[PDB]
């Protein structure tokens, strides 16, 4: 094909940074290769930062854009999962994301928003509130939306890395039942 590559900014968290993966296995890297099958030569800027909240993304979006030698032709925004992991306000996550999208819109950079979904642990009230921020933002900022970015691995534990193992309340009870003898024995009489 003719021409310089198309520049795409992948602005996200550990799901874009490729946490736990080897060189070339992150989503941005594999997406760049896959877009050749759509007739597109892309250079995808991996602006994934592991652990970034929406507030962290807002803090760096201007710097990341000003750092680019070539202006992005599309920005993919994938943030909010770490807000959920911290149990942080969904409203504040929406506000922070709004500031990120507003900066991209000022610069006339098209936006694709990756929708995040809350697990049931924080409860239905929180989950509904969190989940709804993404359709709200896509409409308000005229962004395209992937409603559920992680949908293709939702039902596939075999496609999810084993790393953090946080017991449920019932799991804690199991740990206590297995280890209390050792604790009692270690405590001097």
């Amino acid at each position: 094909s003719m021409g310089e590559s198309r520049v795409i900014l992948a602005f996200g968290d550990s799901l874009f940074a490729g946490y736990g993966l080897d060189k070339g296995e992150s989503y941005p890297a594999k997406l760049e290769t896959a877009l050749r099958s759509h007739g597109i030569n892309a250079r995808i800027i991996n602006a994934g930062v592991s652990g970034d909240t929406t507030a962290a993304g807002l803090q760096r979006i201007k710097f990341v854009l000003d750092s680019q030698p070539d202006k992005p032709e599309l920005a993919i925004v994938e943030l909010g999962g770490n807000d959920l992991l911290r149990g942080l306000s969904p409203a504040e996550a929406r506000q922070n994301l709004s500031g990120i999208l507003e900066e991209l819109q000022r610069r006339k950079i098209p936006i694709l928003l990756m929708g995040m979904r809350a697990p049931p642990n924080l409860g239905a009230k929180y989950q509904r509130e969190f989940d709804g921020i993404y359709p709200y933002l896509a409409e308000k900022y005229d962004a395209k939306l992937v409603p559920f970015f992680l949908e293709a691995v939702a039902d596939r534990p075999d496609l999810i890395q084993k790393d953090h193992v946080h017991p449920t309340a019932r799991g804690v009870e199991e740990l206590v039942s297995a280890t209390s003898n050792a604790v009692a024995k270690a405590l001097p009489a």
